[PDB]
């Protein structure tokens, strides 16, 4: 189930992307294009070197950050990251997956990672 390029999307308004998982493999270069297809809301999609913990210590950061990427200062606790979105916007990063293992992403606009804004990349290895 392992793939290179992945797609995903905001789910319409809601605080929710279209996928909650994806699979990538070890070591390779991944393409990963984001779409806000809400009307009148911002978001991003951040993909962090950890789980659950790490997610919420960059979502503080990223509040603190503020306007208008909401992102920490460097990247030390983050795979990848989008600039933040308007509505109808897109963009497109590429990384090399990390270590095998598990990875939550999430969009870092405030409240919206509380809200439900959150998946996990697998890193098969
Ligand atoms: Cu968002």
């Amino acid at each position: 189930g392992a793939s290179t390029t992945i797609e995903i999307a905001s789910d319409g308004e809601n605080l929710a992307y279209d996928k909650k998982e994806f699979t990538v493999p070890t070591g390779q270069t991944i393409t990963v294009t984001f779409k806000n297809t809400s009307t009148a809301q911002q978001h991003n999609i951040v993909i962090v070197k950890g789980g659950e913990d790490v997610a919420a210590k960059v979502d503080e950061e990223a509040i603190n950050a503020g306007p208008p990427d909401f992102l920490p200062a460097d990247r030390t606790n983050i795979i990848a990251a989008t600039k933040m979105l308007g509505p109808g916007g897109s963009e497109t990063i590429t990384f090399t997956a990390p270590a095998p293992g598990t990875y939550v992403f999430l969009c870092t606009y405030p409240a919206h990672y509380a809200g439900g804004m959150k998946g996990v990349m697998t890193v098969a290895p």
